[PDB]
């Protein structure tokens, strides 16, 4: 039978993703930063890699409190990355290359040196309203003794509010002192958040990852007899009132008012791409939350549509090397079972805020994880390093500049905070800091690890992350990657099977020994494997190596060994 | 082709398992209390209904505190329920009707009138040591205060500690007062249960229920310095000191030594088996603990063996009225994906020790439930009243009987806590007592609704609860629900389908609408499905009567809507 013509899907429905944390992914001019000229000059590595779309961390004028989430101009450059002029040579010659390019949109809140902020501490007409500005609680116990308006705590630790000496008020800050809160119930505001991102469309950004979104509106003191309310305490006694996990955000985080601004954008998005036509401009919204809550970005019930997509963070939240085959079918299949008929699903395995994905699993696990990426249904998302298996960097106390872990730890618990580790300079080469920069002096320090894991080794060698990455990311050319059904379970505690078919095309199989210990399991098992088949890629320690021919229906597996199978159409 | 041969299953595998609650169930003498007599009268009943199994509630000799869960001779019949020789009349004619026997053996605790307990409290030699004895913890500080030796709690609240006056000791009690702990290290113990499994067994019981098994062995002192170690606090505000959930039983449940003694159980009864012949016995475990916990009960990855299986509470504790089709499937998926590589997965939806299934989910939702019940691969078990959608009965604080709301609750809280109004007389008809006795003094009230929801009424009208019971028993005989794959998606938030499958055999397809809103589905999307298909089972107000013919491939459901389409083979 010929196989089957299939309707081609627009970029974003099945694009490979790659998060570029800027300040260390390219230093072009030895400061030991990463800048817009060190991606310019390594565009051609997401081609080489094949990847369809780049996301960039925050690159916008900002004191870098929170390395570029606290903006104070959201319409330059950082001058530490460079220029606009740089910023227009990244778009056009990424565009060149057919990639796409996505800037990381901040609307939760601003720098404290933002004009917004200044204008509006100053209370000049129209920003007077622009963040969150309250009054001290009354207290008829002892008047005029200062209280908080209410008990919330920050993501960074200490009270979300500031009081301001000149405004003789305090101002809410979910993030850092200096992440001032807008006011989203302020017209004005919502005009500012079309404003900055028609001017960047307007440039030709391909479109926004949407920052922090389940805190953007918190309780309206009109429905709580004029004051905000205390969030309720968790009453888990390892956390003080000033500690993060002291109270459950039931006033500050998951509003269902969040969800009409997204839905706005969406209006907004739609409007824009139909008037100006070309490729689809798209959001992606960034949110930790339940599984109601996640799925409530793409859309609700009374037909609102939200973002192309949430990011799904379960490879981060839910499966580490703590997790075994069946756990891995489980939460795979939450994603699967809970989004919306018509949803476009997508697999986030690391970025910027969590351990890197080879350091949340095992070393030997890169392969089988960066597979299951690459062949679930719907978009791969990719964060700088997992293409080449990179480790969390170890960074000392003294070499710590996270505002997370200076806030919330000390030299003895900052580990659990930091987020650094995921953030040291990416493994060009085995030359002087990796390749990252001519200075030996990064503004993180390089992993100790990159003689042993870099981009040029694993170009070199025979076998490598990289080069499974590279087949990997060829694979999704097909229409049983593109349109193929899906099955998988587990066939023991140790292996899992993931079946991408469609007949009158070629069948692919996923098999991952997750576990530290030897697995062997019956093929017979596997819906729609027919042997003899064929070893597309294997992890780096399997014995087979790609062209291997599978007869056997007896298959052993050995510790965090993957394979792709290529079998016959059904 | 002619339909394949299937391999005949070992009857323990599909069974449908029925729970009596003997007290409930028939009163054959008048003292409107449930009796073997009138079970014995009703036996004709399971074979009407399709039932191979039945197993009762405790119906050894009992003060009945727990109403028979506190045993004081566990080798005899408790003189309400009958003597010996009704129980192996019951068992003879039960057997003649092809019937399997399981009784409840109760393990973990004795009556405080049990001998056990007498000479154990005496001292007496061989009984010293049969129950958990402990001195007071050392009050150095404040020596005229005795302290109990740890903070653990009762499942029916207060202290799980009781002074002994006689022995001037502590004895635990994980439930209440009179239902003494077992020591589950004493050698003396674990051959007294192979002694009353053995006798019973001898009887011609074809096995057990294993109840309370989380609860059977808590922390040796010896590994805490000579005392009994506090299990952690909860900190939450709404239970103080005396009230469950109080603690974290860390200490006091899911001990990994526990699964030992049901290994050494299976061993044993393996062995019986070997050298009796006849139909296998077998063990079934209660325990409502977290899924590893659970999966533990059916052995371990060095190779143990257990129970035959551990109940699934699944669509007890995990789902009801609050769940939409997607969580349907997301918790149907769990027992599927964590259960061991040769397990029998098996599907509880009520007991004495719950809310009625149309009380926890809807009244117009009952046949959707025993359709997924009877559908699913593996065990359908059935509670009392389930097959004729009996409800929740009424039970004021004077009726009230069960000591966990006497214990646990007041006059206005007493509701939150009690069993009760699961445990109301079976509907028969709408005779006197709906046909449960022939006295209107009943040990618990008969529910307000049994003139309209009663077994001859349903076996009377055209459609019916137990008619659709009937059907879905029936269809289990056919290899497609025996030997057949699964497929379980929702097609919206609002409808799931779950189909059966088997090369040369019919296909079974379930759709059912969980929502409390109508829906309209694609029946293409529903794999294995051809159309037309034929209506083999309707919930009992559907649009569509058995022998409706499917023709379109849109398909509007009723809110509770229900259907079983018969389908060509695949
Ligand atoms: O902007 C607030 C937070 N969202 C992403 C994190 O890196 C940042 O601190
Ligand atoms: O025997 C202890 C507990 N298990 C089953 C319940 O009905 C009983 O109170
Ligand atoms: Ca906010
Ligand atoms: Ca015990
Ligand atoms: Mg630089
Ligand atoms: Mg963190
Ligand atoms: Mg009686
Ligand atoms: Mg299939």
């Amino acid at each position: 039978p010929p196989p089957t013509e299939v309707i081609q899907l627009d970029w974003w429905k099945n694009c490979v993703l790659y998060q570029i944390y800027p300040r260390s992914f390219k230093d072009s001019d030895g400061d030991g930063i990463g800048d817009l000229k060190g991606i310019i000059s390594e565009l051609k590595h997401f081609v080489d890699a094949g990847v369809d779309a780049i996301w960039m961390s925050p690159i916008f004028e900002s004191p870098m409190v929170d390395f570029g989430y606290d903006i104070s101009n959201f319409y330059d450059i950082h001058y530490e990355y460079g220029t606009m002029e740089d910023f227009e040579e990244l778009l056009d010659k990424a565009h060149e290359l057919g990639l796409k390019v996505l800037l990381d949109f901040v609307p939760n809140h601003a720098s404290n040196e933002s004009e917004y902020f200044i204008k509006s501490e100053a209370r000049e007409p129209g920003y007077e309203n622009f963040f969150i500005w309250a009054d001290p609680l009354p207290n008829p116990e002892n008047p005029g003794v200062r209280l908080p308006p209410s008990n919330w705590v920050s993501q960074f630790g200490g009270s979300a509010w500031e009081w301001s000496e000149k405004r003789q008020q305090y101002y809410l800050h979910q993030f850092a002192i200096q992440q001032v809160d807008f006011d989203f119930r302020n017209p004005a505001v919502k005009q500012e958040m079309f404003n900055i991102m028609k001017f960047w469309l307007d440039k030709g950004a391909d479109g926004f990852r949407l920052d922090a979104l389940p805190y953007l509106i918190e309780a309206d003191p009109a429905d709580h007899e004029g004051r905000y309310p205390d969030d309720p305490l968790s009453g888990l006694t390892q956390f003080e009132s000033h500690q993060l996990g002291y109270t459950i955000p039931l006033y500050t985080k998951d509003l269902i008012e969040l969800y009409d601004v997204v839905y706005e954008w969406r209006e907004f998005l739609d409007e824009y791409n139909k008037n100006h036509g070309g490729d689809t401009r798209v959001v992606f919204s960034e949110g930790y939350a339940n599984v109601s809550m996640t799925m409530l970005y793409y859309g609700n019930e009374d037909g609102a549509i939200g973002a192309h997509f949430p990011f799904n963070f379960d490879f981060i939240t839910d499966l580490s090397s703590k997790s075994n085959a069946r756990d891995f079918v489980y939460i795979i299949l939450r994603w699967l079972t809970y989004m919306p008929y018509g949803g476009i699903p997508n697999w986030v395995f690391g970025n910027h805020d969590n351990n890197r994905m080879p350091t949340r699993f095992r070393h030997d696990m890169v392969d089988g994880l960066n597979i299951i990426n690459m062949l679930l249904p719907g978009v791969a998302v990719t964060y700088q390093g997992e293409e080449i298996g990179m480790r969390d960097g170890y960074v000392s106390w003294e070499d710590t500049v996270d505002i997370e872990a200076c806030n919330r730890g000390d030299p003895d618990t900052y580990h659990l905070y930091s987020r650094d580790p995921a953030r040291t300079p990416y493994h060009w080469d085995n030359s002087t800091s990796a390749g990252f920069s001519t200075s030996t002096n990064t503004w993180l320090p390089v992993a100790e690890d990159y003689q042993e894991i870099n981009l040029a080794k694993q170009k070199e060698t025979a076998r490598s992350h990289f080069k499974n990455y590279q087949a990997l990311t060829k694979l999704r050319k097909q229409a049983t990657l593109s349109h193929g059904e899906y099955d998988i379970r587990a066939l023991s505690d140790r292996t899992f099977y993931l079946v991408r078919s469609l007949p009158t095309h070629d069948t692919y199989v996923l098999l991952f020994n997750v576990s530290e210990r030897r697995d062997t399991v019956d093929l017979g098992r596997v819906p729609h494997l027919t042997l003899p088949a064929t070893v597309y890629v294997s992890s780096i320690h399997s014995a087979r190596l790609a062209g291997h021919e599978i007869t056997s229906s007896q298959l052993s597996l050995e510790a965090g060994e993957a394979l792709v199978l290529k079998a016959q159409p059904i």
